[PDB]
């Protein structure tokens, strides 16, 4: 299993311009006939080297001549002595039924469907499976009519027929040249929700959502979100859809969230199906964002694609930026930003310090499916956001316009995109490019000085990025460092120097620099790194009062939330050290009072209050520490919850009651009120036991929507309340036939604070709603245990590790992509104490020694054991 390197990129020796596919479909044996029009660009004597994996080759012809000058090697069909232009015809067989990895053509229940990204099409036929080869596809699909009455591929229907013996066929053509990773095929029996969207220029688009028979009741929100996405891309980016039909198919068996195949997106049904009794507000907004994301790819990914897979962030950073902007414009910008920042600081920063650390544009890759990462996606988006901060919206949209004008219809690089932005805007991004090539999280240290004699305020700012396992050398970045300065009354002080305004985005470009501001009439309280203006750790010595001041006065809701996080961080760290010495929680009264004030402030947006009243996750808390003590973190989180619930009990109950809503709606104001009310409930669950039990049980039984029901259920679990077992059993009895709804319950089981959680989780491997064959079930029971219950996962006896080894031993052979996401908690070993490291290292060594170790796991294990 050999690494590939970004610096080895070279243009292909051959292009394929047009490919005509025929599939004779059957679950046990599918026959694929692929006719490709090829053109040699390289040297006359260069062979054509086609990728192929797990294919039974039947025949190879070149301009209808059966070919002799070829050989099959590991992963390849190498064809020699070719003309400059020719027709390649390959026939091969594949077996969808055998495909447990869900890569290429496989079964999802009784349907047949595909996943081709990154390198899945080579599991369907021998091809130039690289994204700089763009070809016009036509696809003919032949199958049993009764089993597969819908035969779908990319584009428009151009032919159809019926055959003997109950078989029929449909042929598709997609006029836009595409890399094969955007190829899709679906065959099966579906219900279909049909609607239309008319673009601003008048193009009428047929919209078609394919779902399992009986799920039409759960389709309209996804349809609505598709229309919303299309309207927003027109309004915000000036982009219209480019075809006549937009098909989405919801499948139950899917490794990823969803996939942007041109005109034929395939979605994990988790990101399509919603009804108010099955899906929470969070599920609705996740459906919205994922529908949006895949739609947005139509331009940022499909009309301009990636030259090579090292450029993955070109499409994923930018499309995630777009989906954040969509969510943020339609809903709560603050809540979106807060949550994306929680992901960055609490999950992405952990990756960037891990053995799998990489730059957003990686340099070295063994298995490309391991690089669909928090770094490439979330940090990628923060990098795009920095360009947006640096340029402003108008210049940023100029750069988008120049990027498409230059690269529409082509496969481009990250560097191309930066250059478009630089050239359209006239902002120099030469230094900024280092964000693409350097891994690790910068640490920005800020000191300040106020000089009352000159009425000057000086910020002394320094940066450094620690070495990471992948890179021994680090250099300063171009860090956009947004500030705001507050006077004694909470009014913003104008930034100026030497009689001229100073932009509030400071260009932090050196290891150390000073910024001086004049006409500073009063010693300021600064708001620093406003709206998380760069993806960096900030070191500033905040007083508690400065932070509670920001919580009361800061102009941007994000700053209020961020000040609350810094206030809490001090006391989370305090109490973890106390826990380790056997001492109980200590919290100053004035800290509790700051959160009391948030609860009682009628002018604060309830969306914001809810977030201030949501404590950092155990993952976010881990980032605060040089060495992670997951048991101390978990216990402190609970103790803090309990302490706040006791101190704020009256106020909590008052606000809980005030935000009661008898109507359920999926509307942002309503969602914000529910989030507040349920943030209150979480604390109240940890108050006096009898009142808690009654309140929680009543909300579960009386809820008219899954948001409120699950919030109660989840609090019964979190607080180990008396009603917990009865409510958990009620939910199983009602919902066990519905895997998506049971995922929520598997997550609660996996994240339970109960002493016997591992025993329960193992027992649920045999539950009626669980199956090892379904990625969502795996992720919900097993992934949630390992990733979201680190206290149990990291049980001192090593039992969590042993359990993960067993599961991984199965998944390594069944579904390497799912296995590789699941191993991630084990690769963080060097963050833990020595005895945990020894046990985790022993587990990794066991997996290293597996017969038939997948490349997916091999890459991660080798980095971890280094
Ligand atoms: C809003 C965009 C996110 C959904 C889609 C992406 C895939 C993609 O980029 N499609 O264009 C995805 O699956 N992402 C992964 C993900 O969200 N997954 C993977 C398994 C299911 C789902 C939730 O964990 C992460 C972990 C990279
Ligand atoms: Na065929
Ligand atoms: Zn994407």
């Amino acid at each position: 299993p050999q690494a590939k390197y970004r610096h080895d990129y070279r243009a292909p020796d051959y292009q394929i311009t047009d490919i005509d596919l025929t599939f004779d479909l059957d679950a046990q044996k599918t026959v694929v006939t692929a006719v490709s029009q090829a053109v040699r660009h390289g040297a006359s004597d260069a062979p054509l080297r086609l990728n192929g994996e797990d294919l039974k080759l039947v025949s190879v012809h070149i301009n209808d001549e059966p070919w002799t000058a070829w050989k099959e090697e590991e992963g390849a069909l190498v064809i020699s002595n070719l003309p400059e232009r020719f027709t390649l015809k390959i026939i091969n067989e594949i077996s969808p039924a055998a495909n447990t990895a869900l890569e290429g053509l496989y079964q999802s229940g009784d349907a047949l469907c595909t996943q081709c990204e990154a390198e899945g099409f080579r599991h369907i036929t021998y091809y130039l499976d690289r994204p700089d080869v763009l070809a016009r596809f036509t696809t003919k699909i032949i199958a049993d009519k009764i089993k597969y009455p819908f035969l779908l591929s990319n584009g428009n229907r151009v032919a159809q027929g019926e055959l003997e013996n109950g078989r029929h066929w449909v042929q598709w053509q997609d006029p836009f040249p595409k890399p094969c990773y955007l190829f899709a095929l679906v065959a099966g029996d579906f219900d279909v929700l049909r609607d239309t969207f008319t673009t601003r220029s008048g193009r009428e688009v047929a919209l078609e959502l394919y779902v399992d028979r009986g799920n039409l009741d759960r389709a309209p929100w996804a349809m609505t979100s598709l229309k919303n996405s299309m309207k927003w891309d027109e309004e915000r980016f000036g982009l219209e859809y480019d075809l006549d039909i937009y098909m989405i198919v919801a499948v139950d068996f899917f490794n990823m969230g969803a996939m942007e195949n041109k005109g034929l997106n395939i979605f994990n049904s988790k990101y399509v199906l919603a009804r108010t009794d099955t899906a929470t507000d969070k599920d609705y907004l996740d459906i919205e964002r994922v529908i949006g994301h895949e739609y947005f790819h139509n331009w940022t990914g499909n009309r301009v694609t990636c030259r090579d897979w090292f450029q993955l962030s070109l499409k994923e950073g930018l499309t995630v930026f777009r989906d954040q902007e969509f969510s943020s414009d339609l809903g709560s910008r603050a809540v979106n930003r807060i949550n994306n920042v929680r992901t960055m600081r609490g999950l992405q920063f952990a990756e960037d310090a891990s053995p799998m650390a990489h730059p957003i544009r990686p340099d070295m890759v063994i298995e490309m499916n391991n690089f669909y990462t928090l770094t490439v996606y979330e940090k990628g988006a923060e990098v795009i956001r920095m360009i947006h901060t640096l340029l402003g919206e108008e210049n940023f949209q100029k750069g988008m316009q120049l990027y498409f004008e230059r690269h529409d219809g082509s496969a481009a690089t990250c560097d191309d995109f930066v250059q478009a932005m630089e050239d359209a805007s006239n902002v120099d991004l030469s230094h900024f490019r280092r964000w693409y090539s350097q891994s690790g999280t910068p640490i920005v240290t800020v000191k300040d000085d106020y000089n009352p004699e000159t009425e000057q305020y000086t910020l002394t700012i320094s940066q450094r990025t620690p070495a990471t396992p992948d890179q021994a050398e680090k250099q300063p970045l171009h860090i956009p460092f947004a500030i705001e300065l507050y006077d004694n009354e909470g009014k913003v002080i104008p930034l100026q120097k030497g009689g001229h305004p100073v932009n509030s985005v400071l260009n932090v470009t050196q290891a150390e620099q000073t910024f001086v501001f004049d006409n500073v009439y009063f010693q300021p309280v600064p708001a620093l790194l406003c709206e998380f203006s760069a993806p960096v750790k900030l070191e500033y010595k905040w007083s508690d009062q400065q932070l509670t001041f920001l919580m009361r006065h800061a102009r941007n809701d994000f700053s209020r939330w961020d000040a609350a996080q810094s206030l809490l961080a001090t006391y989370i760290k305090l109490n973890v050290a106390r826990h380790q010495q056997g001492q109980p929680l200590s919290l100053p009264v004035h800290v509790a009072d700051a959160f009391r004030a948030v609860l009682l402030d009628e002018k604060i947006d309830p969306a914001l209050a809810a977030e201030i009243l949501t404590l950092p996750s155990v993952n976010e808390m881990a980032e605060l520490f040089d060495i992670i003590d997951p048991i101390a973190i978990a216990e402190v989180r609970e103790a803090l919850t309990r302490t706040l619930a006791t101190e704020l009990a009256d106020e909590l109950l008052a606000i809980y009651n005030a935000n009661y809503q008898s109507e359920y709606r999926v509307e942002h104001e309503d969602i914000a009120k529910r989030t507040l009310r349920n943030a209150c409930l979480r604390f109240l669950a940890f108050g006096e036991t009898h009142l808690a039990d009654v309140l929680v049980s009543k909300q579960f039984h009386e809820a008219n929507n899954m948001t409120d029901a699950l919030a109660a259920l989840s609090a019964a679990v979190a607080a180990q309340l008396p009603c917990r077992d009865a409510l958990m059993q009620e939910y199983d009895d009602k919902w066990h036939q519905n895997g998506l709804v049971m995922d929520k319950w598997f997550i609660l089981q996996a994240t339970s604070p109960a002493a016997n959680v591992l025993e329960t989780v193992r027992g649920l491997l045999q539950h009626r709603s669980f199956t090892m064959s379904n990625p969502n079930r795996i992720r919900s029971l097993i992934g949630a245990f390992a990733g979201s219950n680190p206290a149990a996962f990291h049980a001192e006896d090593g039992s969590g590790y042993l359990f993960l080894v067993e599961m991984l031993t199965d998944l390594n052979s069944r579904n390497p992509q799912v296995a590789s996401r699941l191993i991630e908690p084990l690769i963080r070993l060097k963050r833990y104490d020595a005895k945990r490291q020894e046990k985790m290292r022993a587990a990794l060594e066991q997996l290293k020694g597996l017969e038939n170790l997948s490349g997916d796991l091999y890459e991660k294990i080798t980095k971890a054991l280094a």
